[PDB]
């Protein structure tokens, strides 16, 4: 017992500062992710927002393609 209550003070003293070290980098994981999750979705819609507009001006090559068909035809 000449260090044996200042080793076991010691081991709480860094296992509170492990934790505590621990939880702060989780914490910054679980919101790094978050706003991944974030910008992922933003996407998905950015994207869906971009493929109707395509789709439409899908439909509007048919539509010329269609008026130089009956124009074109002798």
């Amino acid at each position: 017992l000449a260090a044996k209550e200042a080793k076991l003070r010691d081991l709480e003293d860094s296992l509170a500062r492990e934790r505590d070290t621990s939880w702060r980098l989780l914490a910054e994981k679980e919101r790094e992710m978050a706003e991944m999750r974030a910008r992922m979705q933003q996407q998905l819609d950015e994207y869906q927002e971009l493929l109707d507009i395509k789709l439409a001006l899908d439909m509007e090559i048919h539509a010329y393609r269609k008026l130089l068909e009956g124009e074109e035809e002798r």
